[PDB]
């Protein structure tokens, strides 16, 4: 059972890109923006875009395995003073595209954002074959981010 | 090795991943049983079984201490001109869970992504009873044109 | 062969959790920042236990020192006062970078029930493993009165 134990150890070992950008000043505009293209201009405070964020094709990529990928994006920042209705959205291309939206209104005063989801990657499936283009967009006004934490794990 | 066989089972994902393409599905402002709604459609890929029970119109789970991950991705629209709007999805359970994706005038897109998990216990409420999923559009009716639903455990 | 490695794999694939249900309660979530563990710990659970993931001495969520992700869910049945239009529930987790969850709604939505779910990619010997997380909850728009609460952390 030696080889099968090796395989199980691999199967139960988390693979991850956990990248933190601290003390930055990054504009997330109201026009759609490729998130990998935006981030790769910055120097991480810790972590690396590789292996989950491909800086050649500007996409999230996955391991070709029947193992689900968990994704989280935590953004510290602000919209302009007085911005009432506002949201942050993030779309992932795929066989069916997924659009995350975090909306708020005047009742909420914090502007910090937390988006989380998962992708049920199939071997030789769409994500494994093509990757995913991540398109971020701020709604209501432009957003200025000062800390960004992005995680993809599988 | 029985223990290695078991570990391979334990670490193998079980899933329903069902896609409905090119449809025009009304999600009304009144509560609607989601499994009942979907089973009137023909998947472009995947199968409702084993996680979506079309006899009792509910989500069902394996009787295992293994968490179920759920995602509903909808490409669709609220009517042109709709400002305040939301999509909600309730799961029955010992304590019912109500997911809400709300938005307002600031957001143009009407596409929806609801993701959550259920910490299934052996012999617990979900394993025993399953969960009725009740979907409802708020602010106006909604029309779904692509639906992707995933339950995995 | 490989007995210890198999033991370790069985441990790695065994979910550890706190799942606490508070049924038939009346809990005010005010408009000011409020420590969530402090708020819950005086309530007698209907089922489950706050320990080990919710530490009632330091009022923090705490984690096992393992390279294993923690999944978190908070399900709340309750209400804002009648007529409350714009409203949200906010939950912040301290961390190297704090995470701020918001569930907002407006006049279009009648239900006041709330579901917040997320995960934390715990690293062995990392920030959460060493410090835990202070969970701070706040109701926006008006005070919220919770009557059923289900809280889960698993790793
Ligand atoms: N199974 C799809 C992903 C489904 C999802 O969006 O989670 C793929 O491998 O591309
Ligand atoms: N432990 C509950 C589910 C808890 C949850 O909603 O995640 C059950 O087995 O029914
Ligand atoms: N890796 C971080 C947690 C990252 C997260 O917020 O998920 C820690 O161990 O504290």
């Amino acid at each position: 059972g030696s080889s099968r134990i090796d395989a199980l150890e691999y199967a139960t070992t988390r693979k991850k890109s956990e990248v933190v950008y601290s003390g930055v000043s990054v504009t997330i505009p109201t026009a759609p923006t490729n998130l990998v293209s935006l981030l790769k201009t910055l120097t991480p405070s810790s972590g690396t875009l590789a292996p989950f964020f491909d800086t050649v094709n500007n996409k999230m990529v996955v391991f070709n395995e029947n193992k689900t990928l968990f994704f989280k994006l935590s953004i510290v920042g602000t919209w302009p003073s007085g911005t009432a209705n506002r949201s942050m959205q993030l779309t992932f291309s795929g066989s069916v595209p997924d659009t995350l939206v975090s909306s708020r209104n005047s009742a909420t005063t914090t502007d910090n954002i937390l988006l989380a989801t998962f992708f049920s990657v199939d071997k030789d499936g769409f994500l494994a074959t093509n990757g995913s283009t991540l398109t971020i967009q701020s709604n209501g006004a432009s957003f200025t981010a000062t800390t960004i934490k992005i995680i993809a794990e599988q």
